[PDB]
């Protein structure tokens, strides 16, 4: 859907609350998950989210795509 994003490249030590805080700085979320290895529990650095508002979605992909977080760079797209 047009409100949904697929994010990769997050530093693997960031937790759900920290990733969620970065995302909600753009506007409110209606869904979120941070992808984890089922056996180790460690983050894979991917996240999926859905914003309430389409305009926020558009600004979030523009703002997050290419964002540098230390030695990592986010790659973000709409979740077609």
């Amino acid at each position: 859907s047009a409100h949904k994003l697929f994010i990769g490249g997050l530093p693997n030590y960031l937790n759900d609350d920290q990733v969620k805080e970065l995302l909600t700085s753009f506007g409110p979320l209606k869904a979120f998950n941070l992808v984890k290895d089922s056996a180790t529990g460690l983050s894979k650095g991917y996240a999926f989210c859905e914003y309430v508002d389409i305009n926020v979605t558009d600004q979030a992909i523009a703002g997050l795509n290419g964002m540098q977080l230390g030695d990592k760079k986010l790659l973000v797209q709409r979740a077609s």
